């Protein structure tokens, strides 16, 4: 099933076999039956199957998800909406059927209308739900200040009566969409992303959802502590509900005080109460909905950009195109490293440049009138790339809220690449 | 080239799988990878040792294990040996032996075990017992004498020694018994090939590689070689064209090495396989066979490279600066198997590098131009302790041509 890539004389047979039993090792792993296994011991063999590539995974997933399907007897079932109600009848449909009901093969039927392809009118369907979810009327979700085209969990969703309810249901219905093998428009924020995956999320999350909150622990993590005429505690001010509270960080947070030693620990949790705290229970809610069909586990094979390229597909990025479109800060088009920058992403295959994207745009969402119309914080924001003036041994850095990709003046070009090729990869969990 | 990546990937594969399988706390077979036991000869040597003694474990976790003595003579420890265990139950060699010296002072028994352990070793080689003797051309290393039969009782005696070797590896203690690459691959049931006569019979491998590569009508000269079992020649019949030299060379190259030993070997496998069942130890190669009984050396690079020599090379040729640093980029395991590679042996030399010896004595290790195609592997003459090494066009493929070329068991590049 799974494939793996591809002397003289004798030497020959000798590396066809040594090739052979590779690809029968790796397909042996990858097949085996992981339903004995508890999480501990399944997250061991996530370890290896983490490493693969994203195509190889995205197959492994369907494979593990259909064994899942075993012990059902799938029908079709009918869903009954109309044209103008969408969303509010697919919900009074489905919000109650079971777990093992939504694995059921739908059949969209639009009342009074004639009758058209069943495939279509599905995918016809998904498409109307993944844009009505995100009207601002229900104000289930809203898009972040950064990056305009991503969508979070709206704090202030309480005014919607039943949003909870509504929250497991379009949590369910991102779910069964993959589950479907159908792609979906709906774009979050990679932090959202995180939250499936149960990761926390680190200090560079904040830059597109609260940009003045991010630059106070910029400043605290690069200044001492004694160069602030106040004190910090490991305590922080969260309005759920519209009702505002102190929450403590860690077990005592009120008394404990902010220290050089506290500082990178202090940030890390701080960034997750802020970005969770106020919609811990719509989150809950939505995650609920989601692991029924798939479960967390399962899903955890994929990093945070990744889940996003399974829910809403690869795209093709015209890279002529974010050329025309790119500006330059320090850095001139004809300087050395920009010149290797453009030859390192053409160089990278679909998923990485769809990686790219997500590492300095926030997202894997072409726009519709090309890289001209490249949304920002402040307007319409062109991709960006200055030049990083200190020394050359870290990674390039991102920052979405403007489109902007700080570059260092790399030596050489295999230096360039392989760095800008980490960079774009999954972030680690560590406080720094 | 397409292949080297996928030798770039091979070794990726294999670096993230067995480093997940040696963090693991669990058995092989109750892990994820549980999969994995039935492909157990494919992975690292390491992860199999881990693999190999907690099966061990596994199959005699029904057995009550005691303390057993063993009453010895300091000065006669390997004959008084014999007469204490050889006649014993496996099932009784399976205990926990503790040695006492005959009116020595009490010491600790696991130290005592230890010394007593290392002494047999030494003595089953002894020239005064016959039952082992070094071969010509690695020198320190040791098969089976073929005139073992000076002493009637010999047959019983290897089983003995194969038995203590086998109880070394049950107790996981290693031993100082360095054995030949072929005497391995006879543990393991597995033929040899014509290139492991050279360091055997030189004289008669050179004869091999005239008949492979020349025409049959270009010498004057049947299935059959003379054979010297028990002082008693014979012409024995192994079942000569052209088209049969593949043949005839595999047939009479297994019996010179096996001919006038055959029954003196299946003594000491039947001591042997009474402790350690035959396909648990099967999952090694002939290479690695001899790491699990001797252990993994360390070695000094540094010393090493000082004692090199260069034939054709210059040590400051590009091949010979990718040489040494794929070498230091090997783990533990895979620089004993280079160093099994070239000079026949795991066993560093205790006067360091400098006194490596050879066939015709004392031999420093050599690295010679291979100015044959560069699409075959670096070869190895280990009665010269030679490396023959192709003028590769970069270190990537260097390196994966060496890994390929220490690794490659007689089944092929790794076991299959």
């Amino acid at each position: 099933d799974y494939d793996i890539p591809t002397f003289q004389g004798a030497d020959t047979q000798k590396f066809l076999r040594f090739a052979e039993t590779h690809r029968t090792v790796l397909n042996q792993i990858l097949r085996q039956s992981t339903t004995h296994l508890a999480d501990g011991p399944f997250a061991v063999l996530v370890d290896y199957i983490r490493v693969l590539d994203f195509d190889v995974k995205r197959k492994y997933f369907r494979q593990e998800l259909e064994r899942l399907d075993e012990g059902l007897r799938k029908e079709d079932m009918a869903v009954h909406v109309r044209r103008d109600h969408v969303f509010e009848d697919s919900y009074r449909e489905l919000h109650r059927k079971s777990p093992e009901e939504m694995k059921n093969r739908l059949y969209i039927v639009f009342e009074g209308e004639e009758g058209q392809d069943a495939g279509g009118l599905l995918r016809e369907w998904y498409m109307i739900i993944s844009r009505e979810m995100f009207n601002p009327m229900y104000a289930l979700f809203r898009t972040s200040p950064g990056d305009r085209v991503t969508y979070t969990i709206n704090p202030s969703s309480h005014c919607n009566p039943n949003h909870l309810s509504y929250f497991k249901f379009v949590g369910r219905i991102v779910a069964k969409a993959v589950y479907d093998n159908r792609l979906l428009e709906c774009y979050f924020t990679r932090s959202f992303y995180k939250h499936i995956l149960g990761k926390s999320v680190r200090y560079t999350d904040m830059e597109s959802e609260d940009y003045h909150f991010y630059q106070g622990l910029v400043y605290l993590l690069e200044n001492d502590v004694s160069t602030l005429g106040y004190d910090l505690t490991f305590s922080t001010e969260v309005q759920e509900f519209g009702v505002c509270e102190v929450r403590d960080l860690k077990p005592n947070g009120a008394n404990i005080l902010v220290t050089e030693e506290n500082k990178k620990e202090y940030v890390h949790l701080v960034c997750q109460m802020r970005m969770t705290g106020a919609i811990r229970k719509q989150l809950a809610a939505f995650l609920e909905g989601f692991y029924e069909i798939i479960p967390k586990r399962l899903i955890s094979i994929f990093t945070e950009q990744e889940l996003e390229l399974l829910i809403s597909g690869l795209p093709t990025i015209d890279i002529d195109d974010l050329k025309s479109n790119t500006e330059y800060h320090k850095y001139q088009s004809n300087s050395i490293q920009i010149q290797w920058f453009w030859r390192a992403l053409r160089s990278f295959d679909q998923a990485d440049r769809a990686k790219f994207l997500q590492f300095v745009t926030g997202t894997s969402k072409v726009p519709l009138q090309g890289f001209a119309a490249l949304e920002g914080m402040n307007g319409i924001q062109k991709f960006q790339i200055h030049r990083d003036d200190r020394s050359t041994d870290r990674l390039p850095s991102a920052h979405t809220c403007f489109n902007q990709l700080d570059l260092p003046a790399y030596e050489s070009f295999e230096k360039l690449r392989h760095m800008l090729l980490l960079a774009i990869q999954e972030c680690s969990e560590g406080f720094g």
